[PDB]
């Protein structure tokens, strides 16, 4: 179980396992595929890992190439993804910690396509938080269905083209990708932009769809995100979210977003909140409050004391608004935070 000539294979984390450097002993993650497989992609994969090397929060890879019968991947060990921490926090994340991911990972995409890729499947199940104290970065991962979106010489774009079938998650697709347009930067953006709302709101309104056929699915879901207003979708949101949807939506095919305006939507947000980016996500101060009360129901008590602790970090999307809610009226939730409830409360300050 060597791959390259330092590194061994271990537990299954997991076609992906824990790996270890022998000579080093650091713990690395390591990914085989079978040389009989129908439809390779990791030696794809660790190419374009290779190529994006050095951006941050890109995974470093370590090794790459044939080893038996296996095509292997040496990379570095990451935490848990976004989706991981949303169910770890009952799926629904603060209005804080969306809009440090939102920065973190507008960033991660904005390099991508400084190295004329797409990444072309933007959803949480991609995005990990390192391992100990990596745990405050957020990484891109699973490049198997990116892209090349122009000329790395003369950034000549690819050119438009329709019928393409869609590829790959309906959920966080954009209305393009539905309506079988050749993907763009734009589309990258767009499911980032859904990612948002599904995480500040809890859900997506055309999740849990049913259908007859696959088409038919994908439709129904494309006939909700042409048809529901802005408005709705993002209802209960600052404006700054549909600010970002508006602006994903108008994006021309070849057109090179403004990267800078879009960071500066949560950026300037974040300051009328008074939240400092100081990567205390939600699940950090969850785990800890946690870990001080340790010495559904019970995560209910967890969540109250961290909310008290923790009063100015957690404001959420009241699902009922329907309106844009001003930083103003969301401050207003630090106030009811620590309105909330003697042995427990002690154990808290402590
Ligand atoms: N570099 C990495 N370090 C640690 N875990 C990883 C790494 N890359 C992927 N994972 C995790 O390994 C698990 C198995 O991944 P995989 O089965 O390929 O994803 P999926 O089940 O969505 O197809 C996932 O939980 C994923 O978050």
């Amino acid at each position: 179980l060597r791959v390259g000539r330092k590194f061994r294979i271990g537990r299954k984390i997991g076609d992906i396992y824990h790996g270890t450097n022998l000579i080093s002993g650091e713990e690395v993650a390591i990914r085989l595929e079978s040389i009989r497989s129908r439809h390779p992609q990791l030696d794809y994969e660790s190419r374009v890992y290779k190529y994006l090397s050095g951006g941050v929060g890109i995974p470093f890879i370590r090794w790459f190439g044939r080893e038996g019968e296996y095509n292997a991947m040496v990379i570095d060990l990451l935490g848990p993804s976004l989706e991981d921490l949303f169910n770890y926090c009952h799926r629904k994340f603060s209005f804080k910690t969306v809009i440090m991911l939102a920065l973190q990972m507008i960033c991660r995409v904005q390099y991508i396509h400084g190295r004329s890729f797409i990444h072309r499947d933007i959803k949480p199940d991609n995005f990990l938080m390192g391992v100990g104290r990596r745990g405050s970065t957020v990484h891109v991962i699973d490049f198997g269905l990116s892209k090349k979106y122009r000329d790395f010489n003369t950034h000549r774009h690819i050119p438009y083209r329709e019928n393409k079938s869609l590829t790959g998650t309906a959920r966080y697709a954009s209305v393009n990708t539905h309506l079988g347009i050749e993907q763009s930067r734009r589309d990258d953006l767009e499911s980032l932009g859904y990612m948002l709302i599904y995480f500040c709101k809890g859900s997506l309104p055309w999740q849990g769809l049913k259908a007859t056929t696959k088409k038919q699915k994908y439709d129904r879901i494309l006939e909700k995100k042409l048809c529901i207003s802005v408005e709705t979708l993002c209802a209960g949101l600052p404006l700054e979210f549909s600010e970002y949807m508006n602006y994903c939506r108008n994006l021309k095919f070849d057109e090179r977003p403004d990267y800078l305006y879009l960071a500066r939507l949560f950026k300037d947000l974040s300051i009328k909140l008074e939240y400092h980016n100081d990567h205390l996500f939600d699940w950090t101060m969850l785990r800890y409050t946690k870990a001080m009360v340790e010495k559904n129901d019970s995560f209910n008590k967890v969540k109250l004391l961290a909310m008290k602790k923790f009063a100015s970090h957690f404001h959420y999307c009241k699902n009922d608004d329907k309106h844009y809610p001003t930083p103003e009226e969301i401050k207003q939730q630090t106030v009811q935070n620590n309105n909330a409830a003697p042995e427990l409360l002690s154990a808290i300050d402590k």
